[PDB]
């Protein structure tokens, strides 16, 4: 029994954390197989960051600009290549603990772990969640940038962020593995704002289920809701809108508990009009958005 | 910017697991050196659990029935041993993945990473403290007992608590390495109540410093108070009483911040009396207790 915010065990991804500096900047990349993967800005001064071109930046930089070292030992580049957001840096030698892996582009709502690095070396790990806006809600000092976030598939790292720039919010925007940036965000330092952070309704309801298997249960109401109206009080309390997709991912949950997804819609809809009262649920005095369904079943059912 | 809670990265551990199996009961091991480390209560039949004498029920074990399974490959077992509530399988082989170690007894009020494992295989990792009850509020499912938990000093793990047990509470219960429980609990299903769960009164202080660090800065107030003043609201509030060595152990977050630990007391003291009203310190509406002073100091300058 507990339910606690678990991120994915990191030794997979820690094998494959590099030091990139180039010039003066010095950041993160991913070594997979024979090409190491980082966040384009690594070519800008800090001057650079307020408009820069990357392409005519590149023309300025030659293999040996681009310094990779893992661990204590140098890695030898043999190519560059821009792709969108992302440099990939060809070296002459194959990560040996290249772990089995795939590139994903998440959507908004799903959770991944964040190995956070400075220089090449693993400072922590933490799970968070794609927000409806497209920012996450990290922990990201400088030299941070190049860290990246990945789910685990028994021995597949999917990897789905690459951490590359702080909103002036203190939020956190990035890219997939091929450098397309998740939301309207771009590597430039000027006036970005966030639009607004709903709370992610499947994934509250996930969690209201783990709680409900966990024993807390003091939230259980007598009612039921429809989809639509359930939907009106998701509009007026800045929760994304439930969708049959979400009811049909839930389906598990419902079984195993034997509450119907729209009865613990109105235990919700509940929650969110009265307020939990000084109450709390699995720790947590408010409604927790950053675990799924599938994170829920995963922890509650203790999957490796 | 920004504060997550944070696991130490878990591949040194994830290293050192194995799946420890006697007669029917599987649970998980610590492999260090030439030793596998694990529960003592892997030799009961869940009959023996209810009044085990366990040096009665070892007297009927031989090496050859311990099964060690590290990944596919098993470990021939030569020697064992009970040390207070675990057992010491010495195997023929030297974990090649052994990190630098050491075993410590943590104190109430300290933080640590748990790495979630099952049949010896890693599913998550945690972090969580040391409750002044001398229990953990964990995410521990049938199986996951041998799991660990470990601080991390740049490349040395101190491995403080391995997982044995479940309170009718749902609350978790174990040792450290040498085998004594945290607290009054023993290796037996019987009534075990924990006593109170205060709130780590030093941990919150250096939480609301890492709040204003991280820019959440509305609970500052007017005031400031004395340690004694204090206290008495501590009590009140079922806080643990803070002390000088607290006081000094804050003295970096007091510095860096220019908020003397009294006044940040005072601000302490008035959100016990007034509650947050609705509003939220690094994205909780509780006053989170599971980061230490170190752990705000780690994280917000990006040790690795
Ligand atoms: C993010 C990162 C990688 C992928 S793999 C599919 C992408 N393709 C395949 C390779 O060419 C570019 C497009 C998906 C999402
Ligand atoms: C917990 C686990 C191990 C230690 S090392 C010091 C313990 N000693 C040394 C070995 O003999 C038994 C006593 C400390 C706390």
């Amino acid at each position: 029994s507990g339910f606690r915010k678990m991120a994915f065990p990191s030794g997979k991804v820690e094998g494959c954390m590099v030091q990139v500096t180039c010039g003066t900047t010095t950041l993160n990349g991913l070594w997979l197989d024979d090409v190491v993967y980082c966040p384009r800005h690594v070519i800008c001064t800090s001057e650079d960051m307020l408009n820069p071109n990357y392409e005519d930046l590149l023309i300025r930089k030659s293999n040996h600009n681009f310094l990779v070292q893992a661990g204590n030992v140098q890695l030898r580049v043999i190519g560059h290549s821009m792709q969108n957001c992302v440099l990939k840096l060809k070296v002459d030698t194959a990560n040996p603990k290249t772990p089995k892996y795939k590139f994903v582009r998440i959507q908004p709502g799903q959770t991944f772990s964040v190995l956070a690095c400075y220089n090449g070396s693993p400072s922590g790990v933490y799970q968070c969640a794609m927000r409806p806006n497209f920012t996450i809600k990290g922990s990201f000092l400088n030299g941070s940038c190049g860290s990246v976030g990945f789910n685990i598939d028994y021995d597949c790292v999917s990897f789905c962020y690459m951490h590359h720039m702080e909103l002036p919010t203190g939020v956190h925007a990035g890219t997939d593995l091929e450098g397309n940036f998740y939301g309207p965000f771009v590597d430039r330092q000027t006036a970005q704002a966030a639009g607004t952070d709903t709370t992610i309704t499947v994934n509250v309801l996930a969690w209201l289920y783990a709680a409900v298997i966990n024993g807390d249960r003091w939230f259980l109401n007598r009612f039921t809701t429809t989809l639509n109206d359930f939907n009106l009080v998701a509009m007026k309390y800045n929760y994304e809108p439930l969708t049959q997709d979400h009811v049909d991912i839930l389906g598990p949950l419902s079984a195993q508990t034997g509450i119907a997804v729209l009865d613990m819609c109105a235990s919700l809809k509940e929650l969110l009009q009265n307020g939990m009262n000084g109450r709390t649920i699995l720790g947590s005095a408010l409604l927790e958005d950053e675990f799924t369904p599938f994170d829920v079943v995963r922890q509650c059912s203790g999957v490796t």
